[PDB]
């Protein structure tokens, strides 16, 4: 419970934070729908390990600032 | 108990912030409400291992500050 | 027991810090009463994995300062 | 034996550092009184999760300063 | 668990983050494809220990940005 | 026994450091007379979770500079 | 999983990034090969404990950054 | 044995460094003399938790520098 | 697996990377040769506590640049 | 195996570094003789918990630059 | 098998880089002729506890550069 977290902001309605699943087998566990303006604070965890962002986001990690584009 | 945590200032009545459950399923287990001008300092546990916050609020965690919108 | 901790020092009268409870239950074990000047330096804890302010405040964490506002 | 400390300075006679248990429960379990210009340096420990100062003192934590302000 | 990651944003359509099996051998487990824009979040795990990105990407890892060419 | 520790330097004779005890009931074990000019170095122990002191001094920690007064 | 990683970005085509075997053994026991524009990104692993950059490549650690060399 | 350390470095003849005991009682179990321009680096250890230095010595520790005046 | 590593890069052909045994015998237990222009990644190891490099080279470890000469 | 360590560079002969005994009982268990220009980086062991340096030295620990005096 | 190393460079023909046995007996157990321009980079390790440079050499350490004089 001490892992990595990333910051998700949606710039637009319908951005899809999508887990990946950890282990042997790699495939979406859970998709969670953010509306604009919303903020997903998300960290890795026994189940993820890996984390798709799609749509318009403001994201930061560790590293800094990136941010997705929709469509 | 040594855990990584989220500051959030609610700027406006009825900030909602949602914990998600850790685990193999995922779905809200907790949401507590804020008034304007309260502070909620929450931990990543056990139980959640993801924050959301709907509402306008003021954000901090370790990458630095963020703010939701309504 | 080197987990992080907050301080809070009440800027008015009657502020509370109340701590949620770790684990699958969340609710409020208990609300410390603080009046104007009073300083508390509080953890997080193997009971305690949230921590929510209410009334006007200047608070510290390892992510800066924050203030809650009554 | 290795926790955060806090550092309090009395800055008038009759400072109380009180300490509040660890634990399901949340009691005093002690105060100590300081007279002006002494110097409390207390630790979190497996009895005190919680320290409450009254009175005028200079505080020092790992966050910075901060000073508690009597009536 | 607590391991690094890396971060991955695609810049063009049909961008590869391919994982390689950790072990006495190593061949390609999976491949994510990324449309332009999709940001994907990759740590190194149990069962990955190298990430070889194909096509045009903006990489952020803790010695700073790479940028993989198409 | 890597503890923090604590350096008292005292500035006039009859300075006191006392060492609180851990656990559940909380008084003074030991009174460290420094006369002035003398260094202490002390750290918190198994025995120790607080430390005190009388007279003036000039005191170092992680947290930086403070000093006790007369 | 925790080590250090490396990261490889082939300058040319055909860059070889080597694995050598952990153990009191020393030889090579992969070779990937990275084409122009591709970036590897390899920890030092239970099997890997040393790797070598062959062909012209740009390459970050932590200790900075360093350019091998073709030919 | 990765505890803290100081260092002393005598500024006359008869420095005394003095280590106290841990545990339960507190009384000094050595003195180390130092003669004027000699230097001791010395841990905290199972047998000492707290060093006390008599006479004109340069001192630096994790804190930074501390000069001790003799008598 | 995350003990310290060294960088080097060959400035000449032929240059020796020779790794010493840990333990209470010293002695060489491999010299990997690089021609110039190739860089070896190499880390300490339970077989391999000391390196030494035999001819001209650029090498970087944590405690910064150092350069052979042939 | 992976304690602080001293850095001694003797600035004339005869410089002496001497190891004192961890534990309960204090006493000299090695004195290491350095000529002018050698130097010697030693470890905080099992068996020295306290170094002493005599004779004109140039000496570099984590807290900086100290000489030693003849 | 993560200590502290040192880098030691020779800026002359026949600098030794001798390690003291790690223990309650010291004497050197190994000593490594450096030619000019090679070098060695060495931890401290079970058997090793110090580290002595005898001849011209430049070395690096956490603590920084300190060059031995031959
Ligand atoms: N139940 C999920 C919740 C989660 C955490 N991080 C995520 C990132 C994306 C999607 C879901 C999540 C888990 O513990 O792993
Ligand atoms: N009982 C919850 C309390 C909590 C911590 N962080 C949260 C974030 C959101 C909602 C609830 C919480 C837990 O231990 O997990
Ligand atoms: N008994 C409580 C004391 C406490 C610590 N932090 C708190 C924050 C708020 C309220 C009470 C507390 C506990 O150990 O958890
Ligand atoms: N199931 C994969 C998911 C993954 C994490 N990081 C990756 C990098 C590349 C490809 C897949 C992944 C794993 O746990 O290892
Ligand atoms: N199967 C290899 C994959 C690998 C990691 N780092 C490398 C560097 C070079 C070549 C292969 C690798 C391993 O776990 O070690
Ligand atoms: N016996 C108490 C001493 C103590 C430490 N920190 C304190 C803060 C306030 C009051 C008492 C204390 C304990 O070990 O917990
Ligand atoms: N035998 C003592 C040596 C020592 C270390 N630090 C000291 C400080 C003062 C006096 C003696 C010492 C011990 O291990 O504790
Ligand atoms: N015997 C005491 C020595 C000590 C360390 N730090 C102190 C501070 C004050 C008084 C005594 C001490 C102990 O181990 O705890
Ligand atoms: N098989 C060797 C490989 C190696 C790592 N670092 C080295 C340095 C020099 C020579 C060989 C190596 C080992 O694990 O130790
Ligand atoms: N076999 C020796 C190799 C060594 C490491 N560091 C050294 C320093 C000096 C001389 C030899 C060494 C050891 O493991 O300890
Ligand atoms: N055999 C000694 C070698 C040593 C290390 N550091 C020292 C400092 C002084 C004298 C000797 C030493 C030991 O393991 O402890």
């Amino acid at each position: 419970t001490n892992s990595d977290f990333v910051v998700i902001k949606a710039l637009e309605d319908g951005v899809n934070v999508i887990g990946l699943t950890r282990g042997a087998d790699t495939r979406f566990h859970h998709s969670e729908k953010l509306d604009k303006g919303e903020v997903l604070i998300a960290q890795f965890t026994e189940h993820t390990s890996a984390i798709k962002v799609r749509g318009k986001a403001y994201i930061q990690t560790r590293h800094g600032v990136i941010e997705s584009e929709g469509k």
